């Protein structure tokens, strides 16, 4: 063997320079550099891409060599590389749904626990461990199938109005546009009178309409009238079509079982009631399942507890040591022999979860309503106990939303899943982990075109010789901003008895013209009482748990939040029409000699609206490859190659640009062309002063990570914020930012505060707590252990406060 | 003699299918060879536990969700494996359908010279470039457009749609319509129409035929069944309401319109018998665009090139790769940039085709289909195909790389497995070949003995220590020097003479099989062996009795049977066993007909059959397991079982009818000691060696060994008195050398009943107990095809030109 490395040659992918790069496996490899330098595009674009197509590609011959319809990375030769695992799913796809008890495994093993060491009724017999699950056939309640809701359907619900006639839709609850007129063109047929007011049909054929299992196939005859349909059957003329009765039950229970359209089942939930299955009272299984218990509780209670407090009941098994041994071992069958082996089995998979800080999560707990850190991290711990060996691990930034106070203990994970055998490919901004790695890939001086080159591939150490690496500056030759000065508060903000998960009674105060960040451990309850408690607390107070308003209200005119959501799900989304700029920009095109001629209008020019627009894509310049049947993604369409017009729409110039070459450029570049059209102008600009003047303006939201997407809708809020009076609500507004690029933000941020507004940020880095004006403490630990107002005032105060988790690594911070 | 510890796979707990709670520790970076009599285990550990396993990890971590689900049917038995890295197996699971394929798409080389074709290569002065696809015919960018890349194309005529002429409309003259409503319609129609049905079909108009038989018309008219046609007209006349409105639809419409669109099995055929098959008008057979077909390569389109041996194709393209072509410097003074593209394209066609060449497939065409293919054939295509893909790091798992190979080639084998190791790979393999088990890294030797009497694990280190291993069989062969003792050659009944015969490799060649013996057919691979045997002999045999060229004649009055037994499975489905083939169930489910319990309900014998509706179970129809690559599940409701509540309430003898499918051969063997129409059957399957399947287990559980016995064990019995020619092809498949000496013997046995066995056969082991050897071709392919030596096995042994001698020689001491 040449070392232990991995070879990478001729690597161009999106702005990489045709870069040549080798870095050791069997190591904690670390990829850095400012945003937008080509760091993803290389451990992700790159690396991870070409190790899975090309094992996919042997487990599968040619029934998965479909791959160059999705794409290839651009890249000349790669060598030593395992197969890959990423341990994040990829930037444009939409997470699927699961608990954490089953992305960690956990809820498999205790149904086998409950099947073979539960504490049954008087003499019940044995419940396999299939039938401790909802969603099979020998576990889940007969009355609400596993749903523990009961659905029903009702001639109020599904005919909301009855003055309407069948023809005008009275039946609602039939789907819209033609499969509505199917039905009701099934009816004419059938000799039912459409044209008549609801209310004056009989019962009996109100009933049957809405309420029938039948489904009559009967000829069809569209754009007949009912008297010329009559004379049509009559003469026997070929009917256009045979058509299949569905009664509004049929269809509304049909497509809400069934569909996977996600605002389709919200439609048809709209003609629906929903009840709690009696049966089973909110859990979701036999009641026989049900009378089998553990500690007190059956399946259902046990899983709506913390991950710790699981796990402290489980242990004393483990231990032998329950509530006595010598009770039941000289009259035990199997049982005890197997009940031992299993709650320490347990309880060593719930230690390592628990050492990741873990143990505040609930296993009932659903996977989208966890941050990406969160995640991530229970990733991570469940390969710590899934025996892979000699795989790479590809992470990004698996320390977002972690606290200082925790690294060491995902620094520490980390070690172990490299011991195991395996190699780690981490793109990180955190200090503390760059600093510990083994080796280290510095990309680009800046972002995009002015990036995507290899400044450094070697310990972290010679970085230290490297001058135009701003990793290098922060992390050795001591890049500040000198420090800020707390700016005095306006007025105050009472938000008073928040009641919320963690948090009881809590009272709590938010300075008004000044800047908080909101500090504390993961799972204190920061994200609690900020983004969920707070925000719709306010928003109630306005035009768009518990909890209660106070202060200085008079004060207060806007609320505005800013998420780390995309700005769009699919392709149509860019930064050109989230921010608005697009509409002028389609107005110039129509004032066009060559637009002129042809009668084209500004809407030739949307690919939101038919007519100018690719009809293939619909606009959209991408189209999904349901071929990849793990998380489906796009490639480019096949007609229009991303441009999203027609050729004629293309043959249109403004100032020498077609209406996609403006699409095409960056925000920098359309920075120089719209310099004297003020309006798209100043758009531009703080999409640029916010740091993305490297994106394109029809660049899909798909292809955005999450920081790109918040600094998005922060530069569209921006210049909105004449004078003062709207407080702005912002979760970590530094993902995925290098300690250069927050610099660039945190004077943005001091710009809209400037102007009379209140930014309120949860915040984990103290880079930026240490330049607020207030700072607010929250809870002691996680979960039960938090919770508390822990510490508040400045900075400088809070860096001295007692009982603090923060102060210590808030005070190295200040200089 | 180098293993650093923890370098090492630790398996521990493992009882997949006969497996007694094993722990095994095998090296990682290494040759590793599992080895064993059939039905030990081997598979089970290999494919079934550890293959399965590194599968089940990864598809778990790289989808956890959605695919941690798949595993409905999938969990190995086994407690730990540590030190396990991903795995790739180069031969497909076990009830898996051959993906249609051809040579050149597996080995990725097909791409390659779409590729040059469209780069390099010879327009005429007029075209613009051919894409990559234009030169695929499974696109619609470069498929004929009639025939859509079939080659082949259909037609009807007068004469396939109407036979007899003399016939009229009313009684069926045109035989390709409908036959009851259908049928009777159009000539209705026709009546409506004003046309004469009541005429022989020869005396109506030219026209009219035409018209009845071609035309795209179709009027829609009025359908009065029953009435006279002057009775027609006149309901006509007066506007008289009918029964419904017909509309007419030609002969041609009828038949071509049916075919396209039914979805029947028996409707598809029926309508295909009116249709004539022919080489398609537009492309001539080559299936592609003629945009296409007139860019050139060395004189020939791609299609003429795609059917030449991957050998000719290395010897052309060579020049080129190396810059040595007649008038070279010509070239890159004239046309520059095709000289440095062609060259770049030709050397990597070249540096691929070299691997392949060095293993022995130089002599299969890229067209050549992979269902055509043997699975020692297109597993060492796999393998060649590993060998210029950049995997790292995995672990490759192998299926009798071996079997096909002529022990003059399994040096070329090794040479490919040592260069895949070095890779930064690991290999398991599963192998009986002795010779590829004397040069193992280490060796994994499982059971003593098959089923239950195995699945243990009897040795696991470097295989010179397989010596102080008594118990061990395969240690025996290798170390002891076990052998049978040697064979004194039966004399022939006669000769069947096979002349002038005349395929693939073979042009007019002659050959005489003796009659009343065993005969061995051998030499090199790609030699001609199956063309001679499994092909020409075979064909030219079933044609001379009631069930390419070459014609028979000698002593043809001695037979008066052919039955040919492959590797083929015995089913495709779960719906086929052992039980059934055999036909041993017949009296299985009489017996369950002579229960009381069986008398207080009407229980006819036929509802302990799955296959007809009653008391089979009715998620799965009786097929007991249920479709989600693709693999098989249990069922939903029956949970692999085939029956319902109902009929599983009767026993025979503490036996349910799913009871005595869950037998092994053994056991059953002991249940049914008296029922002789069971007995004889089962005794049978046991001197096949077979007595550890289970009576009633999925055809596609079965490996094709396993399958070829159950078919040789069906004739031992009809072999009773009489005059069969048997062919079989490789009768030891999956068979360790004491399998085959107890193969020989079942053999033997029908050769004592005065018939014939001819097996193509591979390795010297069997050829030593034949009777007769024929010899094929020097070498492989185009170096092939010829008789290079015929006798005795020690007649062979003596040859001077012949490949084999040396091997068989050795083999005989
Ligand atoms: N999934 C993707 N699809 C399309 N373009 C991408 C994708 N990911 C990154 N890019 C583009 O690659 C360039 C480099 O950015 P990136 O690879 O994200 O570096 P970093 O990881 O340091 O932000 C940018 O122009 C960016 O928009
Ligand atoms: N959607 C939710 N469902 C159930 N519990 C939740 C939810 N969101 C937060 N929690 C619980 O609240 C506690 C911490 O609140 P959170 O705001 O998530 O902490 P932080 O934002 O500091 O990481 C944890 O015990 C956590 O499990
Ligand atoms: N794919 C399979 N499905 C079900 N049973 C199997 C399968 N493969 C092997 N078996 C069973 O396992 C036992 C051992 O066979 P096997 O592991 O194939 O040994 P060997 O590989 O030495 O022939 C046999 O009873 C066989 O029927
Ligand atoms: N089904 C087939 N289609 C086309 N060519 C074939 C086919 N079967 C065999 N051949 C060719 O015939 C020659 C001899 O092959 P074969 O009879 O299969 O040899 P063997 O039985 O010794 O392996 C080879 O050139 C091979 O490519
Ligand atoms: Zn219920
Ligand atoms: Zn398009
Ligand atoms: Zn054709
Ligand atoms: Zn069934």
């Amino acid at each position: 063997p040449d070392g232990g490395f991995v070879q990478v040659r001729g690597a161009r992918q999106h702005n990489l320079k045709d870069i040549s790069v080798k870095v050791p496996r069997d190591a904690l490899v670390v990829f850095t550099g400012v945003s937008g330098s080509g760091k993803s595009s290389l451990a992700f674009g790159t690396l991870y891409a070409e190790a899975q197509r090309r094992y996919l590609e042997s487990v599968s011959p040619y029934a998965r060599r479909l791959f160059n319809q999705a794409g290839v990375p651009d890249v000349d030769a790669i060598d030593g590389l395992p197969p890959a695992v990423a341990l994040q799913q990829a930037r444009g796809t939409p997470t699927a749904r699961s608990s954490v008890g089953s992305v960690t495994t956990l809820s498999n093993l205790l149904r086998m626990l409950y099947s073979r060491a539960g504490d049954y009724p008087p003499g019940q017999g044995i419940v396999y461990a299939e039938g401790f699950s909802p969603n099979t056939p020998e576990g889940a309640c007969p009355e609400c199938h596993g749903l523990g809701r009961v659905y029903t359907v009702t001639e109020d619900s599904m005919v909301p109005d009855p003055s309407l006639t069948i023809r005008e839709r009275a039946v609602a609850a039939w789907p819209q546009a033609w499969g509505g007129q199917n039905q009701r063109d099934i009816l004419v047929t059938l000799g039912i009178d459409v044209d008549v007011p609801w209310r004056e049909l009989p019962e009996e054929t109100r009933h049957w309409i809405l309420f029938t299992d039948e489904q009559p196939v009967v000829p069809v005859y569209p754009g007949l009238t009912p008297a010329e349909t009559q004379r049509a059957l009559k003469k026997k003329m070929e009917p256009s079509y045979m058509g299949t009765f569905s009664s509004a039950r049929r269809h509304v229970l049909h497509t809400f079982a069934n569909t996977e359209s996600a605002s389709m089942k919200k439609r048809v939930q709209g003609y629906m009631i929903s009840e709690e299955c009696p049966l089973c009272h909110g859990k979701r299984l036999r009641q026989e399942a049900l009378n089998v218990t553990f500690a007190g509780l059956d399946i259902t209670e046990l899983s709506r507890l913390p991950l710790a407090r699981v796990s402290e009941l489980l242990r004393p098994y483990a231990e032998e040591r329950e509530p006595g041994h010598a009770e039941r071992v000289k009259n035990r069958p199997e049982q005890a022999i197997a009940l031992q082996r299993m709650a320490a089995d347990l309880v060593k998979r719930l230690d390592v979860l628990l050492h990741l800080g873990l143990g505040y999560l609930g296993l009932d707990r659903s996977t989208p309503t966890l941050s990406p850190g969160e995640l991530q991290r229970l990733r991570l711990a469940t390969q710590l106990y899934s025996n892979l060996f000699g795989v790479v691990y590809v992470l990004d930034e698996p320390s977002a939303g972690l606290h200082p106070a925790d690294t060491e203990a995902l620094l520490s994970a980390l070690e172990n899943l490299k011991r195991g055998g395996n190699s780690l490919f981490v793109v990180e901004h955190d200090l503390d982990v760059i600093r510990r790695a083994d080796w280290l890939v510095d990309v680009g001086p800046e972002a995009g075109e002015k990036g995507g080159e290899i400044l450094y591939s070697g310990p972290p150490e010679g970085l230290k010789h490297v001058p135009e690496s701003q990793t290098g500056q922060y992390l050795f030759a001591d890049r500040h901003t000198e420090p800020h000065t707390p700016r005095e508060p306006a007025g105050w903000l009472e938000l008073n008895g928040v009641t919320r998960n963690n948090l009881d009674n809590l009272d709590v105060r938010f300075p008004l013209g000044v800047m908080t960040s909101v500090t504390g451990v993961s799972g204190s309850g920061k994200s609690t009482l900020v983004s969920q408690a707070l925000v719709d607390a306010l928003a109630a107070h306005f035009g768009q748990g518990s909890a209660r308003l106070g202060g200085d209200l008079a004060q207060i005119t806007r609320l505005v939040r800013v998420d780390q959501k995309p700005i769009g799900r699919t392709p149509r989304s860019n930064m050109a029409t989230y921010t608005g700029l697009f509409d002028q920009v389609r107005k110039l095109f129509a004032a066009t000699p060559l637009a002129k001629k042809r009668g084209y209008n500004a809407g030739r020019f949307s690919f939101n609206v038919k007519g100018g627009r690719c009809e293939h894509c619909q606009g959209e310049g991408w189209v999904m490859v349901e071929l990849l049947f793990l998380p489906s993604v796009y490639a480019p369409c096949p007609v229009c190659h991303g441009t999203r017009y027609n050729a004629e729409t293309l043959e249109v110039e403004y100032r020498g640009k077609n209406i996609a070459d403006v699409l095409a450029l960056t925000v920098d570049e359309a920075h120089d062309f719209f310099a004297d059209e003020s309006a798209i102008f100043r758009a531009l600009d703080t999409l640029r002063e916010v740091g993305l003047g490297y994106l394109r303006l029809g660049q899909p939201a798909t292809e955005l990570s999450g920081g790109e997407a918040q600094r998005i809708k922060l530069a569209t809020e921006l210049r909105r914020s004449g004078r003062g009076g709207t407080v702005y609500v912002l979760d970590e507004p530094t993902t995925g930012l290098h300690p250069a690029d927050v610099e660039r933000l945190q004077r943005q941020l001091v710009k809209l505060v400037d102007a009379g507004n209140t930014v309120i940020a949860v915040e984990h880095k103290m880079q930026v707590v240490a330049a607020s004006d207030w700072v607010l403490d929250i809870g002691p630990g996680a979960g039960e252990d938090g919770g508390r107002l822990v510490a508040q005032g400045t900075p400088a105060e809070v860096a001295q406060a007692a009982g603090s988790v923060t102060a210590p690594y808030l005070r190295a911070a200040l200089r």
